[PDB]
């Protein structure tokens, strides 16, 4: 759980996530989950996007974790695990820049 997850990069900075995601070869939705730099207990979901307006770019979303157990970006849409959250957002874009597609290559 989490650390076993290949999309879990653990303790890497926001800048490092952008370095990895800003690769021209990455299609929209390339992603990774990492620790937040300053929000304790929260993780960050970093996602690549692309459009003709900005071109290749990166968005960061905070994944909150309750002691009650749930994981969520928006409190209205919660999951029993980080894994289920990733699987859901791989199917639904909802408010994200793109549905999660491919785990970010190192
Ligand atoms: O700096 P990170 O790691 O991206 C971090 O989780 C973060 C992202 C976006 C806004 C933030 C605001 C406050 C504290 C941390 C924040």
């Amino acid at each position: 759980s989490i650390q076993a997850e290949e999309w879990y990069f653990g303790k890497i900075t926001r800048r490092e996530s952008e370095r990895l995601l800003l690769n021209a070869e990455n299609p929209r939705g390339t992603f990774l989950v990492r620790e937040s730099e300053t929000t304790k207990g929260a993780y960050c979901l970093s996602v690549s996007d692309f459009d003709n307006a900005k071109g290749l770019n990166v968005k960061h979303y905070k994944i909150r974790k309750l002691d009650s157990g749930g994981f969520y970006i928006t409190s209205r849409t919660q999951f029993n695990s980080l894994q289920q959250l990733v699987a859901y957002y791989s199917k639904h874009a909802d408010g994200l820049c793109h549905r999660l597609t491919t785990v970010c290559p190192t």
